């Protein structure tokens, strides 16, 4: 009883600004369980789970009820020129849906499940033990030009050689994977699904075949291993949207080992934001580190893994909605943009800070981005954009390069926008960019390409849709990726599921059509990851 | 275009996304009666969110499965676990108990966060810096003054250590928990339960705020930069609600960062809504603060080297930190996971955790108390809650390896329901207050040892007696030294409608020396000498 008078004084909160949520409209479960399958098939993407993952003002219940029934289902109804598209005027959803999501998100946002240690440990699976595991390769494919291919809707990736144009097998992994990764000893792929399910996977076995398996959330979009000197195979990490938080993982094994939530402050207003979710991921050369992308919070962070037990992480500012990026040049630079902030940070992996934020165009959507020396500029790195059809040039050399170091140092103009993947190699004169989402056929059913020796002549656009020959369909071409050698770059004409797809391999010499791969089981490709220059990031 | 690249649907399945309710149906003013009680004599225990404690969560998850005659009993008849009864001892009704049972099976309602903006807006700079005085502009002995709360009036008092005399008293924020120094020893910080942080500069013709601010809607702890060259560089606290803490600047209290504390727990790995930070203190080995993460029982070495980008080091100990102080050497952080039974010790040097140690029942060590045993050497010491046990922990790896980090031996107080433990360098006494102990004379009493016969039993000082205050509670609790080690200090906290003081004794005779009274001491709680503060002298 001593303790309990110890602890039994009055909280300090006060009672009356403890507020109970409410004054919703009345729905029956029936009425609450459609509008809620609608909101996570056609609105969670861009409002998150909890609603506050756009920009403007949340839907969550304290601004949705202030503005009323009449107001929402009106902006519902006709979109914004904002980014909020249109539902009842593009006839995507009827008067009836509408008046339901409006009455939908007047209430209190129902819950997911968290995933803690408990889920993880149990979805966690050896396949085949590390000492099971063959001691050198045990087939004779050319490993490093293989390319590790996402056959979205069939939940599978395909392993495609280089040279033979052909599938060499195909691997059952998590929903729609998003990315493939490998690790630093060549041996490793990793590929995760958007469901957040880690697949590891043996490329020595006589046929590749998956080693281990996790699960790291409900929903992810990245994964990454340990690439610093030393820690080959050591750690892998994962990024997770729901819940806010990133797993690392024993690199030989999958074993769960720490979770970290990103529940927390932004770097703009200092406020507190209940989902930001972990965009990309890249492993430092500099430090034994990963750094990690948290998205609405604008923060990255440098884990470090040379001490797991007792977790070292630095946090550094950087912009709103921080998504994709890649190294620049020497390897050093992490330059990742903040999209919907139409900025591009720069992160030095080495000091450890904000060498600076760079104003792009509208959107910009680098992927990994496109590096190679200007004639004028020097070192530079560029990236294409979702919101208009520019292409950011920006210097990328401090020491020897400190007036074009880190600003917008020139433009290109591609097709236009909807553009998603900018691409190149050291040992190529061409820059591809592709207009996966420009609401033109021909334009998304195409790439442009410049000419690095001839930076002032306008691009050259490749039929690559045309010359897979495969009928009706969207027929959308997306990621340019070059092989091992970089003299030829894959493109994926990514089609419907009950449609005809392909992968169309150019001449990277001739800009000439080399190969086009057709098979039965290519359904929905899209991400390709040639094995080489995805370990080495040559890009 | 970017409305169709972020068109497809969330991997996040429907089906699995819970809609809440099912909870029994209660007009506004029964909910907000149920509410009032709840944070009134609920709230402490269980926290805002429900999962403060041990045992099953009052989260409607588990609350409908209970039911409400399952609850309706528990609130009633409490359990030996901790738990209170409320129905027995006739504090709540079975009207209000019903109430009750009913609100804990609806979603907990919350209570509002708490960031830059509110905090900017709550700072004030009374006396800019550059109109501060460049020395100190009265007589006062500075070092050997005490900074004493007067807990329900809402303020603290100045309380000159030889004269006995308050020098001043001053208006802070509601219930101040504890008193701190800057590194230099011209400031004075005190936070109250409220959150509400008041800088003081005693160098000022007559002691008074510089500046304040509000980090919060609960906290406990306050902490100064105290690593060489960082002196009143910067200032941080820990807050209850919400789970956070930030740092400002060490000189206008201007907030810089703030950072929350919710995440996975240390022993199942699982997210806690609710992490409350505990206990803060300032390394001298890097420059770094040392704070303490109740219900995830983490220990974070915040670096502010860099307070731009802030580097943490989360090391995992033990669920339920709460209180701790440095070991004679100042280098490893004793701090208690008050209900798992165990210290932790964190050597801040090396940053890491040196080890566990199971002691008594709920230790509650406050700071602790350091001295060198004839045997075993070097060594911590803290007092218990849950029973009248003291523990006696080595703390030299180096001379004495074969008892570091071990209960190397126990003594025994009056019984549970003790605080504080408290001895001085020149001091040959241990004293150990008995606050919550449910009898009336062990509480208004204090134990005293003889360090140089820890074999002998303990001397019984009657504190409040020698106080001659007449009805009342009157109970005792803190002992505290003077700069010179010669005068342990204690209060009386009475009610607020009755009469309290500070009663003083000579350590060199176990003797009674002085009892300060004044209308102005409402309520005397902790009680902080400014030198034995700053120094971390204990
Ligand atoms: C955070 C993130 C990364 C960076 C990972 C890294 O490198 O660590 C990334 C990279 C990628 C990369 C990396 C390419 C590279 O060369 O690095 C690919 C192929 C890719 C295919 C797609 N992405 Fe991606 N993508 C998201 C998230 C991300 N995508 C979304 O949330 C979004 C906007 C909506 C969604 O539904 O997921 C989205 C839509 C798409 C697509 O439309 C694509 C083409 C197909 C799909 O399945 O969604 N994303
Ligand atoms: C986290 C924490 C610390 C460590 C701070 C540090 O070192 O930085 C602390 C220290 C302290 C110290 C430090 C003493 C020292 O010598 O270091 C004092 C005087 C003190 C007086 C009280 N404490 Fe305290 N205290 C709490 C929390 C804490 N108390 C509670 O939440 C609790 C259990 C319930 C409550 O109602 O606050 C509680 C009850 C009490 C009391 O009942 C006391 C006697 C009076 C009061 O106002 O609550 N607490
Ligand atoms: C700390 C001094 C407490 C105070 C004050 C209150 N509760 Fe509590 N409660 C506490 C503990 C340590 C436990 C677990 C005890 C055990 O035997 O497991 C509990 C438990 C409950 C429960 C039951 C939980 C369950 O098993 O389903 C209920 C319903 C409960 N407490 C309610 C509650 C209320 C409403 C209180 C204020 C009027 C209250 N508790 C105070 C510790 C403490
Ligand atoms: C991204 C491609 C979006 C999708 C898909 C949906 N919404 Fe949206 N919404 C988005 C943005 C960028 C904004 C801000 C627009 C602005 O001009 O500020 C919004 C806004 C809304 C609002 C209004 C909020 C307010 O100002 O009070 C509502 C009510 C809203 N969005 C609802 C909503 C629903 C129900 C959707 C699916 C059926 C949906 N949005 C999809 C971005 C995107
Ligand atoms: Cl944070
Ligand atoms: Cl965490
Ligand atoms: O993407
Ligand atoms: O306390």
């Amino acid at each position: 009883k001593a303790a309990e008078q110890y602890q039994g004084a009055a909280s300090a909160v006060d009672p009356a600004h403890v507020v109970r949520t409410n004054g919703a409209p009345d729905m029956s479960e029936s009425e609450f369980n459609e509008a809620k399958q609608i909101y996570f098939q056609r609105c969670a993407g861009c409002h998150g789970v909890l609603r506050k993952g756009a920009t403007g003002k949340p839907l969550t219940p304290d601004i949705t009820q202030q503005r009323g029934q009449q107001y929402l289902e009106a902006l519902i109804t006709y979109g914004t020129p904002l980014g909020m598209p249109n539902w009842g005027s593009s006839g995507e959803l009827s008067k009836e849906q509408i008046t339901l999501m409006a009455k939908y998100i007047q209430h209190t946002p129902p819950q997911p499940p968290e995933w803690g240690m408990p889920e993880m440990r149990e979805s966690w699976k050896v396949l085949v033990k590390p000492e099971d595991r063959p001691k050198k390769q045990l087939n004779d494919l050319d490993l490093p030009n293989l390319f590790s291919v996402t056959l979205r809707d069939a939940g599978q990736i395909a392993l495609v050689d280089g040279d033979s144009k052909k599938i060499v097998k195909v691997i059952d992994t998590g929903y729609a994977v998003h990315i493939s990764r490998m690790s630093a000893s060549g041996r490793y792929l990793l590929v995760i699904g958007r469901d957040a399910r880690i697949d590891m996977i043996d490329l020595w076995a006589k046929e590749p075949t998956k080693v281990a398996e996790i699960k790291i959330g409900i929903e992810a979009r990245s994964v990454e291993s340990s690439k610093f000197k030393g820690y080959e195979d050591r750690y892998t990490i994962a990024g997770a949207y729901w819940p806010p938080q990133f797993a690392i993982m024993d690199g030989e094994t999958l074993e769960p080992k720490q979770i970290v939530s990103t529940r927390g402050m932004t770097v703009d207003t200092q406020t507190y934001h209940p989902e930001p979710r972990v965009a990309a991921i890249i492993a430092s050369h500099e430090h034994p580190e990963f750094i990690v992308n948290v998205k609405e919070t604008g923060k990255v962070l440098l884990v470090n893994y040379k001490d797991i037990d007792n977790l070292t992480v630095t946090s550094i500012g950087a912009a709103p909605f921080l998504h994709d990026g890649g190294w620049d040049s020497s390897h050093r630079y992490f330059m990742t943009a903040a999209n919907n902030s139409n900025k591009v940070a720069v992160i030095d992996s080495k000091d450890r800070r904000l060498s600076a934020l760079v104003d792009v165009g509208k959107t910009p959507h680098p992927g990994r981005g496109a590096n190679f020396v200007h004639p004028k500029y020097g070192p530079v790195w560029s990236t294409s954009h979702l919101g208009d059809g520019s292409i950011s040039l920006i210097g990328t050399d401090p020491k020897n390069h400190p007036q074009y170091a880190w600003k917008k140092v020139a433009e290109l103009q591609g097709q236009g926008g909807g553009s998603l993947f900018i691409k190149t190699h050291p040992k190529s004169s061409h820059l591809y960019v592709d207009t996966t989402f420009n609401p033109d056929a021909r334009i998304s059913q195409s790439v442009a390409v410049f000419d690095l020796k001839n930076l002032d002549a306008k691009y050259q656009v490749l039929p690559i849709a045309e010359w897979a020959d495969l009928g009706e369909g969207a027929k959308r071409v997306v990621q340019p990726e070059y092989n091992k050698r970089g003299d030829e770059v894959w493109f994926s004409v990514w089609n419907g599921k009950n449609d005809s797809s392909a992968l169309v391999v150019v001449d990277d010499k001739t800009l000439k059509l080399k190969a086009v791969v057709k098979d039965p089981r290519l359904i929905t490709p899209t991400g390709k990851f040639n094995v080489y220059n995805t370990q080495h990031d040559v890009y």
